[PDB]
């Protein structure tokens, strides 16, 4: 399947799966969550543990605006 882009007004956000599968061997960080995670995602989650927050905790991955968002 293909990567997805989140259409943030300020600039597209690419989500590259290959890098994540390799770097986050604990698949259950994202997969087999109970219901509600598709409806639940948004800016708050993205800027918290949904994206940026995991990058901070794991000490790797983009944490600056322009590293995630790119027109
Ligand atoms: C969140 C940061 C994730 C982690 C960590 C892992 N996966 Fe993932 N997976 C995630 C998303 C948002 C998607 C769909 C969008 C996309 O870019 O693909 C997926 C998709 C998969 C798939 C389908 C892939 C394909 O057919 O190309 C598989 C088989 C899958 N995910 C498995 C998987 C495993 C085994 C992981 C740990 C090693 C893993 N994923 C990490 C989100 C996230
Ligand atoms: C942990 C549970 C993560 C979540 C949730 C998200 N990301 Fe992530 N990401 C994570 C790690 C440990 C890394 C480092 C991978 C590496 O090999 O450097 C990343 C990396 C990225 C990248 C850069 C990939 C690259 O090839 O350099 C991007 C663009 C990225 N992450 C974006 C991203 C987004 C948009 C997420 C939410 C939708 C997200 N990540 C979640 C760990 C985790
Ligand atoms: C990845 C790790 C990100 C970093 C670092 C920053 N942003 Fe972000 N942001 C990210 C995603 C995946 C999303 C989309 C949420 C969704 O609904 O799917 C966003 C969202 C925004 C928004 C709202 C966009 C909209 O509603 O259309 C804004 C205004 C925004 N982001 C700005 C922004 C700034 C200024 C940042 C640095 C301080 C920043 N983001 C970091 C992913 C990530
Ligand atoms: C559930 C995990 C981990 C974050 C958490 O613990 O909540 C998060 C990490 C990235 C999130 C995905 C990002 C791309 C998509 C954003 C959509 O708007 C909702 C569905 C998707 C596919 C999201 C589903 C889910 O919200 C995920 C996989």
């Amino acid at each position: 399947a293909d990567d997805i882009v989140l259409k943030a007004e300020n600039g597209d956000v690419k989500f590259p799966h290959k890098a994540h599968q390799k770097a986050v061997p604990d698949c259950k960080k994202c997969h087999e969550k109970g219901p509600g995670k598709i409806e639940g995602f948004g800016k708050e989650m993205a800027h918290g543990k949904g994206c940026k927050g995991c990058h901070e905790e794991m000490k790797k991955g983009p944490t600056k605006c322009g590293e995630c968002h790119k027109k």
